[PDB]
């Protein structure tokens, strides 16, 4: 409980063409379209999917998504790796450097080779994120109950970056801390 509220604004360079920033870099919309977005190496390119700005390399840090799902859409959130693949069809698990949980209505899992489908006491409509880099936990958490969700233990050999992910029109998230 001594984490450290984080700043978080999404990067433009790393987003996804199918994933639409507000202009304050603290949202993002699953877009009907495709954006003419251009095809650096930084972006994702099947993954929709988006990073934070500024990674992390020590100490505990810790922010707030609220997740609207406005139609049988899904949200991932976690932590990357700054090395994770962006190009092609990414693994969403430990050995490849992503450290996430999905949430669609009625369903939450922790994404590995293995997934762990949690059944939790409410749908969470805001997902704490608490990282320990300094121990190796990735804590998530329902940030209006402190309800437990899932705990990872990870061995950081890098820069860690807050990761994003949403599937389906009227799929959005925002952040806070």
């Amino acid at each position: 409980l001594d984490y450290e509220p984080a700043h978080i604004s999404l990067d433009p360079q790393t987003s996804h063409p199918k994933l639409l920033l507000s202009e304050d870099h603290q949202r993002a919309q699953f877009s009907y379209k495709w954006q003419n977005s251009p095809d650096n190496p930084q972006r994702f390119d099947r993954a929709t999917c988006v990073l934070a700005h500024t990674g992390i390399t020590g100490g505990r840090h810790t922010w707030v998504v609220s997740i609207d799902l406005a139609h049988g859409g899904s949200c991932t959130v976690g932590v990357v790796s700054e090395d994770v693949q962006r190009k092609g069809e990414l693994r969403l698990r430990p050995e490849e450097g992503v450290w996430a949980v999905r949430l669609a209505w009625g369903f939450v899992s922790a994404l590995g080779s293995f997934p762990t489908r949690l059944t939790l006491k409410e749908q969470p409509r805001q997902v704490r994120v608490s990282l320990d880099y300094e121990v190796g936990w990735v804590t998530f958490t329902n940030a209006v109950t402190r309800e437990p969700i899932y705990t990872f233990t990870a061995s950081f050999t890098r820069k860690v970056i807050p990761f994003f992910g949403l599937w389906g029109r009227g799929s959005s998230f925002s952040l806070s801390s």
